């Protein structure tokens, strides 16, 4: 029958292809979901979609939107409100058994414009064979990287953050963790420097970025404008401390079994041979998972994101993907039906355990069979409960570009003057409304 296109980031395309294929057996030939890949960066994902939306591409049906695009797409009329479902089922489906942090990212002006499908929060990843105890705060992280550098041990702090959205994410986490915020609640004022408490938070966050950037043994790619991978730096043994999204867990086991992780040679364990399936994905039996996970715990551990203020947890910026129906669709009913299928319980288990993307369904975090294959479940749920959020604003794209340009390169941050430049550049973004 008809085709419901489903646009997703390319790096998630294989996972969402598998989910769509399952969702295609259950429609009785009524319609087919066809996954289509978007570029790698949040900005380029947005740009492709926005061009199809303003060009009235009537073949565009469902979109997996980064959480930061809700306000823009809702205000533009690009994402239909869930109340536009002709079946009247989308709003109830979106909220049922769904964690509240993800749902907050899918709303605008008191209505839902998307149904959460994946969430995200960054954890600390470390080498327990080199790091006795995982650092609990950023001053401790810096001390540990220095101690490692002294011992001729891998010394990079691998943070997912070059010159783009990931750097804004890192700054946002530090800033909110310190009690600050980029914008006011309504999104209409810049709050980086408008009170002494807010200025103090901004300066504290910038001090951490500068200190990490200039720790002995720091990654030489900080000043270069290339796009390194924190994930691969850690897997290659160049960092013993990494802060990153939880997909690094599935990557570590899979790549170790393929022989790509020097300090974790799971490829030499006979019981794991053939645990990579015919399309390249680690697909262990329960016993194979136990063997791989137990081996990995010697060289790979996880911990909460480091705090800014010692003694209480960080407030960690939330990420993820929300499913929206484009205003271009010719088939609203089928597009909202597809959204409900893509986020059902079975596909939520798959997106986390095979795809590495945290599920949004609250039940899974209380399910012992999920918890046994997703060992970071409790820290993830904790960090999703008191999450930092990036500012929700229709001019987010312009705001993020302006902030990233001030922050990068982080070796050049001067906390007091950089705080004023950040506030001035944020104001310019807000003024374009
Ligand atoms: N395949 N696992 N990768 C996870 C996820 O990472 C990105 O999204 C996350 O980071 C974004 C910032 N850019 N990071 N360099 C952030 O905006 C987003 O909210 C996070 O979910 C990828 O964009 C995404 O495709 C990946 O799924």
């Amino acid at each position: 029958g008809l085709v419901v296109s489903f646009y997703t980031p390319a790096t998630d395309g294989a996972t969402f292809t598998a989910i769509a294929q399952r969702c295609n057996q259950q429609f009785g030939g009524r319609f087919t979901i066809a996954q289509v890949s978007l570029p790698r960066s949040p900005n380029e994902q947005r740009l492709q979609l926005a061009r199809r939306l303003t060009g009235n591409d009537r073949t565009l049906d469902v979109m997996a939107l980064d959480v930061v695009w809700t306000a823009e797409f809702a205000e533009a009329g690009w994402a239909l409100p869930l109340s536009d479902d002709p079946a009247g089922l989308a709003e109830n489906d979106a909220v049922a058994d769904t964690l509240p942090g993800p749902l907050a990212t899918a709303g605008w002006n008191h209505k839902l414009y998307a149904a959460p499908v994946t969430t995200n929060t960054q954890l600390l990843w470390y080498r327990p064979d080199l790091v006795n105890s995982p650092p609990t705060d950023w001053n401790a992280m810096i001390a540990e990287a220095a101690r490692l550098h002294a011992a001729g041990e891998p010394s990079w702090i691998a943070v997912q953050a070059n010159q783009g959205e990931g750097l804004v994410v890192w700054f946002n986490t530090l800033l909110v963790s310190a009690g600050g915020s980029v914008l006011s609640e309504d999104g209409r004022h810049v709050t980086l420097t408008d009170t002494p408490a807010h200025r103090a938070a901004t300066v504290s966050a910038l001090q951490i970025l500068k200190s990490v950037a200039t720790t002995p043994g720091a990654d030489p790619s900080i000043t270069r404008t290339e796009e390194g991978s924190a994930r691969l730096a850690f897997e290659q043994g160049k960092a013993a401390l990494e802060v990153n999204w939880p997909f690094v867990f599935a990557s570590m086991l899979e790549n170790a079994v393929k022989g790509g992780v020097p300090f974790l040679p799971l490829n030499r364990i006979p019981q794991l041979a053939g645990s990579i399936n015919d399309i390249g994905t680690f697909t262990p039996s329960d016993e194979q998972f136990r063997i791989a996970y137990d081996a990995s715990q010697q060289v790979f551990g996880f911990a909460p994101y480091p705090a800014v203020a010692p003694g209480q947890p960080a407030k960690v910026t939330i990420g993820g993907l929300n499913l929206a129906v484009a205003k271009t669709t010719r088939h609203r009913a089928e597009a909202f039906e597809a959204v409900r299928c893509l986020r059902d319980q079975h596909n939520q288990r798959y997106v986390s355990l095979e795809g590495g993307l945290p599920a949004v369904r609250a039940s899974l975090y209380s399910d012992p069979q999920f918890q046994a294959k997703y060992p970071m479940h409790a820290i993830i749920r904790q960090q999703l409960t008191d999450a930092a959020v990036r500012p929700a604003t229709p001019v987010y794209q312009a705001l993020s570009i302006r902030l990233a340009a001030v922050l990068s390169p982080i070796t050049e941050i001067d906390p007091e003057s950089t705080a004023d430049e950040l506030a001035a550049q944020a104001q310019k973004a807000i003024d374009g409304m």
